[PDB]
C-alpha cells in the first residue's frame, strides 16, 4: 500500500502542533516550514520507541504551514518528525531526513537525549565537520513528542485572576525546582524536588511562614544535558539549554513523563494559587540547546534553519551568537515571533503562569547585529491582550557588544538592578563610592528607570542571584572555586566584589564567623529598606552555601542541593530574615509606587527625604558628590506623594537609617527628634545607650554596621 | 437454591460520553468485530488478574488502545443478558461458555462483572461503556 490507504483527513493549519480533537476522534499535527520538501510523519508504540510503528506522509500544506489529521489516534500517542529538503550548509540549508526531529509546539516530551555521534546530522569524526552528511538514523537516541490532553479543573483558582500581588508590594523568590525539595526528609521521596514536592503542604507553610509573595523559578522549559557535561559526569543543573518552549521539563516532574509533567506542573501551580503565592517563571528565548554548528540536529535546524536561527549573513554556515551558547534565535522572522508568543501566551492561560524572567533579554532584541527595543516583537508582546496583564522581568543584557541596555526596556518592563548589585556589595565590602551614587541605589536609583517614565517598583533590587555566590559564599570568599566544573576554574566571572571577613573558606575563628553573620544581616536590612521590589535568592535564608562556587550551573549534587539541617546560627539567620521581611511589608514607605523627590510637599515642615553627614547638618552638593562608607537619611512616612488604587494618601512611620561600612567606629548626631530603635545587625545584645535617642545626642556606631530607628517625638 | 434479585441504584455520571450521542459511526463505513467478554482478556496475563475476562479488563487502557491500533469501529459482545449454567451442562463438568441462555433481560452478566455482583455488575457496565464511548468504539451486544 501507498499512503492513500491509511485512512486520514487534510486537517487544519491553525493550532500548530499536535491537538487532541476530542469531538471528531483523532488528532490534527501542524508543522512550520518554509523550506521543507517533504514531512512525514513518525508514530511509536509506548514499548517500541526504536523503530516508528507508523509512517505517514505529510502531503497537505496551507502556505508555509504542513498538516495531516490522523483518524483513530487519541492522547498519548508517542510521535516525531522528518523533513526532507536541500542540504547546502554553506548556504544555511541543513535539511537531513535521517535525523529524527522533535515537535517545536509538542507540549510533553518523553525523556531526554540518548547522547550519540548519530543525531548530529554531520559526520562527527570527518575532517569537513558540518559541511558533511551523516546518514546515520538517530530516532532511537532522540525523546518523541506525546499528545497530551489539555483539559484541567482549577479549583477556585479563577478567583485569584483578579486581586493579584501587585510589583508595588512584591517581595522575589528565586527557586531552583530540585534543589528546594531534593533533601528534604521530610517528604517522600518520589516528590522529592520535584513539583509536587515543591506544592506541598510543608512546603507552601514554609512559603507563607518566610513571607515572600511570588515564587521565581529557574528554566522550567524542557532541556537537554550538554554533551560536553555528559563526557565529564555531570548534568545541567540550572537548564538554561533547552530545545522546546512549550513542555514542562521532564526531569522536574515527579508523576509521569508520558503527560504527568504538564499534570504535575498545573497541579503544581493550582496549589499554590490556593494559598495565595504567584509564580513567575524564568524563560529562555533568546538560544536553544542545539548549539551553533558542529551542535546536534534535534529539531529546529532540522525543520527549517534557515528561519529559527540567527546566521551570519556572507557566509550563512556559521551561527551569529550574542548569547555565548552557540546561537541566538532569529526573532525578526514572522513564525519564530508567533512561537514565542504562543509559548508566551501558553503558559499564561493554560499553565496559568503570573509572569516570566527573560534570560538574556537584550539578545531578543538583536535585529542582524544592531540592538533596537522597538523591534517587531517586543511591540506585539506590548499590545497583546493577555500578555499586556501579567509582569515582564528582563536580564538587561546580552554577552554581545552593545548588549549592556538597562534602563532602555519598554515600559511595563522590570529590570533586574545590576548596578544596585554591584555597588551595594562594593559599599559594604569597604570601598567609599560617592554619596550620590548608593543613595539613589536606595530610592530606587531613579537616575536608571526615570529617564523612560519608569516607577521605583520596576527596579528589582537584589544583593545576590543564582549568577555568582550565594550570600553565605559572599562573605565567605574572595575568589572563585569553580574547580569541580571541570573547566580548570575558568569559568564564571572574577570579579564578584567579595570579601571574606578574615578566610577564605569555612573556619572557627570566631571573629570571622561574626563579621559575616553581622554582615549576611547588613546586606539584608540594605535590600529590605530599599525603594523597589526586593528579590530574595533562595536558601539564603538558611545561609545555604555553594562552597565556593560562584557558577553552579553544572552540579545537580550536595552543592547545589538546599541544605534543611539547620544549627543555632542558622535558625536565628532565618528568624532574622522573616522578621525583616515582615517589616519591609508592613510599611509602604518602602512598598512605594512613585519615587522620593527632595522636597516638602502638601504644606508640610518636613521634606520627605533627608540626608545628613556624620553630624547631624544637611548634605550639600559637594559632600554629595564626595566618596563616602556612611550614608544617613529621614523617610517622612508622613509626607509622602503616595496614593493607592482608591485615591486615599498613605504615609507611614517616620525612619532614620544608619548605614556605616566604614571598618573603624564613628559617632553620629541625630536629628532633632526622640527615636527608637527597631532592627539593626549588632548580634551583641543591644545595650540601652543605644535603644532610644534623644535631641540631638550622639552615639557610636561600631565599624559595618547597619541601623533603622523610627521618631517617636518630635 | 435460587439466586435474589438486588434494587440497583440506576444513577451514573457519563463523563462527556453525551457528545458521541451525535455524530456515531455510520453502518456505511462500520467494521464489526465480534467479541467474547471473558475470552478477550482471561489469559491477558498484562492485566491484573479479578480484571482479566472482566468488562473492566475489556476497557482497559490496554485493550482500548489495541481496537484502535485494529482498526475496528464498533464492537458486537456474545451474550451479555444474565444467563444460568445448563445443567446437562454442570452434570458433565461444564459451563455455558457463549451463554444463549438467559432469564433475565434487564441484567448485565455477574460472571463477567469484575467488581462486585450486589450491583456491581451494573456499574462495571455502564464504566466499560463509558471507556468505549470516550475512545469512539461503537457497542453492539448479542441478545437473545
Amino acid at each position: 500500500f501507498r499512503t492513500r490507504d491509511r485512512p486520514l483527513r487534510p486537517g487544519d493549519p491553525y493550532p500548530l502542533g499536535s491537538n487532541w480533537i476530542e469531538d471528531d476522534d483523532g488528532v490534527n499535527f501542524s508543522l512550520f516550514s518554509e523550506n521543507a520538501e517533504k514531512v512525514e510523519l513518525l508514530l511509536y508504540s509506548l514499548t517500541n520507541q526504536k523503530y516508528p510503528k507508523e509512517i505517514i506522509e505529510v502531503k497537505n500544506k496551507t502556505g508555509d504551514i504542513w498538516h495531516v489529521f490522523v483518524p483513530g489516534l487519541r492522547p498519548g500517542q508517542l510521535y516525531a518528525y522528518r523533513v526532507y529538503g536541500p542540504y547546502k550548509p554553506e548556504l544555511g540549508l541543513r535539511f537531513n531526513p535521517n535525523k529524527v526531529l522533535i515537535d517545536p509546539y509538542a507540549k510533553a516530551i518523553n525523556g531526554s537525549v540518548i547522547w550519540n555521534d548519530a543525531v548530529f546530522g554531520y559526520k562527527i569524526g570527518d575532517q569537513n565537520q558540518d559541511l558533511t552528511y551523516d546518514e546515520r538514523d538517530s530516532g532511537e537516541y532522540v525523546p518523541k513528542s506525546v499528545v497530551i490532553n489539555p483539559y484541567f479543573e482549577w479549583d477556585d483558582e479563577d478567583f485569584i485572576k483578579g486581586k493579584k500581588v501587585p510589583l508595588k508590594d512584591t517581595v522575589i523568590y528565586e527557586v531552583h525546582v530540585k534543589g528546594f525539595t531534593k533533601l528534604r526528609l521530610d517528604l517522600p521521596e518520589n516528590i522529592r524536588g520535584t513539583y509536587e514536592g515543591l506544592a506541598s503542604e510543608q512546603m507552601i507553610s514554609y512559603l507563607k511562614d518566610l513571607g515572600i509573595t511570588t515564587v521565581e523559578l529557574m528554566p522550567v522549559f524542557h532541556f537537554i544535558d550538554q554533551r560536553f557535561l555528559t563526557d565529564k559526569g555531570l548534568t545541567n543543573y540550572w537548564g538554561y539549554d533547552p530545545i522546546n518552549f512549550f513542555s514542562p521539563e521532564c526531569r522536574y516532574s515527579s508523576t509521569g513523563c508520558l503527560g504527568g509533567q504538564v499534570l504535575s506542573f498545573k497541579k503544581m501551580v493550582n496549589e499554590l494559587h490556593n494559598a495565595g503565592i504567584e509564580v513567575i517563571i524564568d524563560v529562555v528565548y533568546n538560544h536553544t540547546a542545539e548549539g551553533n554548528h558542529l551542535g546536534p540536529t534535534l529539531s529546529f535546524r532540522g525543520i527549517d534553519n534557515t528561519a529559527y536561527y540567527m546566521l551570519q549573513p556572507d557566509n550563512k554556515r556559521y551561527y551569529l551568537d550574542f548569547t555565548g551558547t552557540g546561537n541566538t534565535l532569529n526573532l525578526s522572522h514572522p513564525r519564530v515571533i508567533q512561537m514565542v508568543l504562543d509559548s508566551l501566551r501558553y503558559w499564561v492561560t493554560e499553565m496559568h503562569v503570573d509572569g516570566f524572567r527573560f534570560d538574556l533579554a537584550a539578545a531578543l532584541a538583536r535585529e542582524l547585529y544592531s540592538v533596537n527595543m522597538l523591534n517587531t516583537f517586543f511591540i506585539a508582546l506590548q499590545q497583546d491582550p493577555i500578555l499586556s496583564q501579567v509582569k515582564l522581568i528582563a536580564e538587561p543584557w546580552d554577552v554581545g557588544q552593545g548588549g549592556y541596555q538597562v534602563g532602555n526596556f519598554p515600559y511595563q518592563w522590570a529590570e533586574w538592578n545590576g548596578k544596585y548589585r554591584d555597588s551595594i556589595r562594593r559599599f559594604w565590602r569597604g570601598e567609599a563610592l560617592p554619596y550620590s551614587e548608593i543613595a539613589n541605589r536606595l530610592l530606587g536609583s531613579p537616575d536608571i528607570y526615570l529617564g523612560n517614565n519608569k516607577t521605583p517598583f520596576a527596579s528589582i533590587n537584589y544583593v545576590t542571584s543564582h549568577d555568582g555566590f550565594t550570600l553565605e559564599d559572599l562573605v565567605s570568599y574572595n575568589q572563585k572555586h569553580n574547580e569541580a566544573n571541570g573547566f580548570n576554574n575558568q569559568d564564571g566571572m572574577n570579579e564578584n566584589y567579595s570579601w571574606n571577613c578574615g578566610a577564605e573558606g569555612p573556619t572557627n575563628d570566631q571573629n570571622v564567623v561574626i563579621c559575616r553573620e553581622k554582615q549576611k544581616r547588613n546586606f539584608m536590612i540594605t535590600l529590605l529598606v530599599s525603594q523597589g521590589t526586593p528579590m530574595i535568592l533562595g536558601g539564603d535564608e538558611l545561609s545555604r552555601t555553594q562552597r565556593g562556587n560562584n557558577n553552579a550551573f553544572c552540579q545537580d549534587n550536595e552543592i547545589t542541593w538546599f541544605d534543611w539541617n539547620l544549627d543555632e546560627r542558622k535558625s536565628k539567620f532565618l528568624e532574622f530574615v522573616k522578621k525583616m521581611i515582615q517589616f519591609y511589608r508592613a510599611h509602604p514607605a518602602f512598598r512605594r509606587e512613585r519615587y522620593f523627590q527632595g522636597k516638602k510637599l502638601f504644606g508640610m515642615p518636613l521634606k520627605d527625604v533627608t540626608f545628613y553627614t556624620l553630624e547631624g547638618r544637611e548634605v550639600d552638593e559637594k559632600t554629595w558628590s564626595s566618596p563616602t562608607q556612611l550614608v544617613i537619611f529621614v523617610l517622612e512616612g508622613s509626607v509622602m506623594d503616595e496614593i493607592n488604587m482608591y485615591g486615599e494618601r498613605i504615609a507611614d512611620d517616620s525612619f532614620l537609617i544608619i548605614l556605616n561600612a566604614n571598618p573603624n567606629n564613628v559617632k553620629v548626631k541625630f536629628p532633632k527628634g526622640k527615636w527608637e530603635l527597631v532592627i539593626s545587625s549588632y548580634l551583641r545584645e543591644i545595650k540601652p545607650e543605644e535603644r532610644i535617642i534623644e535631641g540631638e545626642k550622639e552615639l557610636e556606631i561600631e565599624g559595618r554596621t547597619a541601623l533603622v530607628y523610627r521618631r517617636i517625638e518630635l
